[PDB]
């Protein structure tokens, strides 16, 4: 043993430990307690270069127990990744850089954003799959450009949430060796002992799941052990490890083993007391020691030296294969395929009708052909999602440099994986399920919007339509849900030329997730539908004629549209009206848009001007822009579409009647 | 004797029929689960065909919902409400027979399955209220209940986080009570188990302290399925999941294939089928005399064993007339003499507290009445305010408390409270922070559908809770909520709005509750009544008598209070008439009749300024207001009173944005 090393973990811990107390706010028993582990992740294990935190063959960190925040800044400032000490001294407060939990927007050297549990070694998963992909893609004999590796840290909590229940299932199913993560076994949660709740053998529940399964039974002290474990874990590459490291919350305070460690339960005080026992001054405040400081400047010293040598070996590569590493260039810049717009099918009225989830799967083979970063599938809906991509493989074990991946019957952790391999860098990667299903995943799609990570989700049977089923896969508050997220689009197609705009509004907005909403049945091909247009989230199709009968404004989406064409003719033959009918593929693409445009387009400062929409969803927000409307305010039925639409007034009949009686009635007031 | 097979051979064929008829729906697993069925029915449960409500009956769910057609079969053959024209009617609009089975329209259905991993994660709610009844009730010689849960669920299930959640509780509580039959039968949706789902399912289980049993021969070893069963009864110490080998339509073309899945043997398949099966290929929808005869018998013999209890019921109720009186109203869902009594009033002259806090005195003094009262919080007993002065946990050979430590399992938890609800006898509660409630929607959209009487205690639920920052704080929950039939989100500004909350909560007995409740202390507020929640908005402060211009200030929740203190700014520097409204829960307020509400909110007045604050997402603002201040973005990681700051939630900014609107209305009125 060498006492720098014990030094440095000790300054570490009380570092940490410093800055929820300068905040009076958050937790200082794990960052305590998992700092032997950052210790030796920082300094002997992973590769990184401090000047780059987006080197592309860098070891990605992850902190799943995202409430151990201060940990990972402590290490951030020490490896000179971009936090000051002041930046640290700004714990939690507004605008810094060092927020309660860590933000991938805010942050370099944070690679997602945890906080919600289970999270973060979800997302492990996924930048493993890349990890795996990347190095069976692109390696050859004596060029190894992408060999790393993914860490993560998690505690009992992570271990309980079904969203890494989910995908630890899936990385023991693929075999990915290159995922190590490692578990915080301290006994403790926030009501107390895991006794209460949690009593899992978790080593015989990980085998079963085709880990490996390593441990550490004095994470305290055993920082050797530790640093073994990991690199015996790093030799299997055909099964993902797990590293069970044994450790006391606030170990050497006050407060160690009991749940209270969890929080903020350290003052000034019994940080003097925990300083003296680990052999630190305990009058210097916010202190790291010269010795502590030359050995991170050495660390750092020796990651630099480590990136030299793979940047000589990327020079090489790319001069023998120049067209590789422009491709690669390409892709970890996410800037897109040449011409791929393209890749984009056009249709008029005179095509035969087509579902919007079949011209979905479509575009997906379309740009599949040109987009080698397009990677993702259905979560065991493939056909029905039309996500399947025609000649492309399952990754698989032992097959990592293929497309799609099967994710089977796991909502939260594909969306969770989704996020992982998007945040890893070089991928354009989707997934699928029906739209109702996606409330099984929104603690992850919520991070995707709050992280800008740049995911599709196709989500198809987008509502009633989808017909005997029934409510129990009809939704009814989701569209409603996706609108009032920020930094989410969600697009409704009404046909084929839209659909092709969905999937331009999505590379179009390279910092905004998207959720394209589809339909099960046929519906027409419509008259001056416009891919560039969906863009602006509502445009005209029709505009008013040149007569001096009164005017109509309908408006619709999706598999809808079609009815308020079908209610034109008759309110322009029969009754004698003008009207106008606007398509409305997406609230949040249109409230982007500056007011004069949205006014031109609604007309909704005309209070006595017919404003319609249909929609098969709650009207929660339709007074915004419509003063009468058809919507669903209850749940759905097990029935045929027909009879469904039929009960609820989904027909172009009943449209025209509710537009008359509006009109009408305002007249007379008038 | 031949008679098992027959009946498991006419069911096999008889539920494979009603996909057919309605050209929509799922065979394979229900031909595949039918020996199991039959087994359970026939042998296994305990129940009561003219009482589904008979409250020591064996519990049965169908987690995998697609296979409804086999549960419909069941209900049919033991004469528990449904017709032949019923099941002829699968799929169709207005059916007792919808295509996933739904508790509120089918009897003899426990809950709502279909979106998978629920049934089996409401199975373990209702394992734990089978142990809890047996060790509050039953005494040496009256085993009031004594009753197991059964389920079968498939390989989706097995893969769903959700009950990955609730099988882990339900190992760790030792529920035996609990009987799951797993449809091991290598098939899903797009194709074989092997392309995404290869655990060793058994040792996994061993791991979560389940035991386990196996059949390999699930399709024609019917004893054996018979045998682990009633095995796995004798264990009351772990939950039992029995891995049943079956084929995917079993005995037909497209046995063992994802094919099989769905909707794929048509009228001359099933023929062949019946011929295989050795049944008449020229009868539809046919059930023999022999197996109507079998099924008549179960049916008696179930009445015998219920008669029994009956008795002994009659003859504890002598001995024990008070413990009768409370069963009998805990399961009739009545709620005790004077329980109003129990929610706490306040004034203006009382301390400013948090609503989180006033919520867990208002739980706490319920509890003292409510014998029925069960439920926890996800591991945040202490910040959500749900503990239990002086109750105990529920723990392993310890069922008959009231409060159940969920751990870090949100969704399990809903599901789990859902399965509560359901067993009957109890009114569930359950607790997280609120922006953790969406990673149990699917459980809580659910309660909704399936009219289960929940209570959501949802703490933390703004910015307003500071520094733990935006992947906590909720923006777009409200709106959500809002958006979900059959279901109340309130938001209660004050300690009468906290009694208010949950008087709405069990005044409306079939419709989940979600009550937001804030971190910090807040003011007790003028005029503030419980029984005013009730409706959802209603007026604090009316109008004087002047001719000065009107203004309405509404909220709810933590930022009301700010209301107040720009009406005393609106009155005396400006000289406006300005009425203050309380909106506690816009789902409440929607089902008032349309007079009361523009009564309240006056939306039918252009050119009213009507003002409304709400620390999340705008949408559906413009129905009642034409002037507000929202949050349409995500949040920070800072003190609470500098986001407010930021974002203009102070009584100034409140001030100003009237000021303007009211400045720009007499500018274009005048034109
Ligand atoms: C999804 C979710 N639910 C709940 C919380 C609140 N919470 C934060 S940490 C924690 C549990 C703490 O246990 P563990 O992960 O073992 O951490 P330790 O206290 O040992 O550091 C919980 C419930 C959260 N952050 N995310
Ligand atoms: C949460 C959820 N996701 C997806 C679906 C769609 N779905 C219905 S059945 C099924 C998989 C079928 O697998 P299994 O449970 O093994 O049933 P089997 O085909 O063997 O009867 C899926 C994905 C669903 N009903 N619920
Ligand atoms: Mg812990
Ligand atoms: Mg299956």
């Amino acid at each position: 043993d060498n006492e720098i090393d014990t030094k440095c973990i000790n300054e570490i811990r009380m570092l940490s430990a410093e800055l929820p107390l300068e905040a009076k706010s958050g937790h200082q028993g794990a960052p305590i307690g998992c700092a032997p582990i950052a210790h030796i992740l920082w300094s002997y294990v992973m590769n990184y270069y401090n000047e780059d935190t987006k080197w592309i063959n860098r070891d990605r960190f992850i902190l799943s127990n995202g409430h151990a925040s201060a940990l990972l800044y402590t290490m951030l400032y020490l490896t000179e990744q971009g936090l000051s000490m002041e930046d640290l001294k700004s714990f939690r407060q507004f605008g810094s850089l060092t927020p309660g939990h860590p933000e991938n927007h805010i942050t370099k050297g944070v690679e997602v954003t945890t906080g919600p549990l289970g999270q973060g070694a979800s997302n492990a998963v996924g930048m493993a799959i890349a990890a795996h992909n990347l190095a069976d893609k692109y390696n050859t004999e004596e060029h190894k450009i992408f060999d790393n590796y993914v860490y993560a840290i998690c505690g009992d909590g992570c271990m309980q949430e079904g969203v890494f229940c989910e995908a630890a299932s899936l990385a023991g199913h693929l075999g990915l060796g290159r995922l190590i993560l490692l578990y915080d076994d301290n006994k403790i949660t926030i009501d107390g002992n895991t006794d209460l709740s949690f009593t899992e053998n978790i080593e015989k529940k990980f085998e079963a799941l085709n880990w490996e399964v390593r441990r550490v039974e004095d994470g305290n002290k055993d920082y050797k052990k530790i640093l073994h474990e990991i690199e015996q874990g790093k030799k299997n590459l055909q099964q993902p490890t797990l590293i069970i490291v044994r450790t006391a919350c606030g170990f050497g305070t006050k407060v160690e083993g009991t749940c209270k460690s969890h929080g903020l339960a350290l003052n000034d005080e019994d940080l003097k007391n925990a300083k003296s026992f680990f052999g630190l001054d305990p009058q210097k405040k916010f202190h790291i020691s010269d010795e502590v400081k030359e050995f991170y400047k050495n660390v750092i010293q020796k990651k630099k030296e480590n990136y030299i040598k793979w940047k000589n070996m990327f020079d090489d590569f790319s001069l023998k294969y120049p067209q590789v590493s422009q491709e690669i260039i390409r892709r970890f810049q996410n800037d897109l395929p040449n011409n791929w717009k393209d890749a984009l099918p056009k249709y008029t009225p005179k095509d035969a009708p087509g579902a919007t989830r079949n011209l979905s799967g479509i575009v997906l083979n379309s740009i599949n052909k040109i987009f080698p970063e397009l990677i993702g599938g259905s979560a065991d809906l493939s056909e029905s999602n039309c996500t399947s991509l025609k000649e492309e493989n399952d990754i698989k074990k032992n097959s990592y440099g293929n497309k799609y991946i099967r994710f089977g019957v796991r909502e939260h952790g594909m969306v969770a994986i989704t996020n992982g391999l998007y945040a890893y860098g070089g991928f354009k990667p989707y997934c699928g399920t029906f739209l109702n299903f996606y409330t099984y995943a929104f603690g992850a799609l919520r991070l995707a919007a709050l992280s800008n990570h740049h995911i599709l989700c196709i989500a198809t049977h987008d509502s009633v339509e989808l017909g005997e089923d029934g409510p129990t896969h009809q939704p009814i508050e989701v569209l409603s849900l996706l609108r009032s997220t920020p930094n989410l689009n969600i697009i409704r197609p009404a046909d084929g030329n839209e659909v092709s705009g969905a999937y331009l509004s999505h590379f179009s907005n390279p910092h905004t997730p998207t959720v394209i909403a589809l339909c099960r049945n046929k519906v027409p091909h419509l008259n001056n539908t416009q891919p560039e247009q969906v863009l602006k989230g509502a445009y005209i199709l029709e505009d008013f004629d040149t007569s001096n009968n009164p005017k109509v404004i309908l408006t619709g989406s999706g598999s809808e549209l079609h009815l308020c064409f079908e209610a034109k003719e008759i309110l322009k033959n029969q009754h004698q009206l003008n009207v106008r009918i606007v398509s409305f593929p997406s609230w949040t693409l249109f409230k982007k848009q500056p007011e004069d445009y949205q006014y031109s387009v609604m007309m909704h400062n005309h209070p006595n001007l017919p404003r319609f929409y249909i929609e098969p969803a709650s009207t929660h927000g339709f007074d915004t822009y419509f003063n009468v409307y058809i919507g669903i305010n209850q749940f759905g039925y097990s029935a045929p579409k027909n009879k469904i639409w039929e009960h609820l007034g989904f027909t172009p009949e009943n449209i025209v009647q509710k537009v008359l009686a509006f009109m009408k009635n305002k007249l007379k007031e008038n």
